[PDB]
């Protein structure tokens, strides 16, 4: 520490699986290096030294005053605990969705963040996807009669990554962002343990009663895929441009987090995002209750 004003925010990355490794790689990007600098990283594995910084203990990350920001990239089941501890320690926090696997817990963290005067940011890169922007432009001025969004992928351990409504909350986020706040009508969950198969089907309604079906399907034989079928009073939409993953999509999310750090996001925008985030976590929580 030194009292001469500094140019950047010091960052600690907590958990270094695919997401944490991408955040570390992204910290090496030039323009992102104008505002941030990696201080250390925390991991359940013995990595020791990455990008020239030493691995540090959680205790050490929490106590260090050189660290202004924590990127929580651990398994989802630990997100809540890590966010709580870092906000308690006075760090701004960026966390990959879902921020928690509990609505009431998320409420507590938002309150803690406000009390500590820290930024709490839940990353949702799905809203930065090129095909999502396409969809947003296409549904504009149209009225949804009925639609479905299905995502198929491989099995996911619920103990570590959450119940499917939480682990797949990015698909629900798409629907809410595209069509507004949704009414939960019903939910069912089919599971065939012998086949490692799971299918969650959720019926939702837009405010004007357009029907939406959200399906999360997981099985060892499923190709990772998204299926969109939106029927409007004026035409239908079943194809979205075929786009590959964008290596810089997390940097786009980081740009938003940095604007929040610099106090460059309006109170209006901050409130609308939190309201959407909490609406989705509340739906996921209730969906889980309905699936029993």
């Amino acid at each position: 520490m030194d009292a001469e004003p500094k140019r950047k925010f010091g960052v600690v990355v907590v958990g270094v699986g695919r997401a944490g490794s991408v955040r570390l790689r992204d910290l090496k990007d030039p323009r992102s290096a104008a505002f941030l600098n990696l201080i250390g990283f925390v991991s359940r594995r013995e990595l020791g030294s990455l990008d020239e910084v030493r691995q540090i203990s959680l205790e050490d990350a929490l106590r260090s005053q050189e660290i202004d920001v924590a990127y929580i990239c651990s398994e989802s089941s630990s997100h809540e605990d890590y966010i709580r501890q870092f906000l308690q320690a006075g760090k701004h926090v960026l966390v990959e969705y879902p921020m928690t696997l509990s609505f009431a817990a998320a409420q507590e963290l938002w309150e803690l963040a406000a009390q500590k005067g820290r930024v709490l940011h839940e990353e949702h890169v799905e809203l930065l996807m090129e095909e999502f922007e396409f969809l947003r432009r296409e549904v504009l001025g149209k009225e949804l009669l009925k639609g479905s969004l299905r995502f198929t992928a491989s099995p996911l351990e619920e103990e570590r990554f959450g119940f499917p409504a939480f682990s797949g909350i990015s698909r629900l986020t798409w629907l809410v962002s595209l069509f507004g706040e949704l009414s939960l009508i019903s939910a069912t969950l089919e599971e065939r343990k012998e086949d490692q198969y799971m299918k969650m089907t959720v019926q939702l309604e837009t405010q004007n009663k357009g029907l939406l079906s959200w399906i999360e399907e997981k099985g060892p034989g499923l190709k990772r895929n998204r299926y969109v079928n939106f029927q409007f009073t004026s035409g239908s939409l079943e194809e979205v441009p075929s786009v590959g993953v964008n290596k810089n999509i997390f940097l786009k999310d980081q740009d938003i987090f940095v604007q929040k750090l610099l106090d460059q996001v309006s109170a209006e925008d901050l409130a609308a995002e939190k309201k959407r985030i909490m609406h989705c976590l509340g739906l996921a929580s209730d969906i889980q209750k309905l699936c029993h």
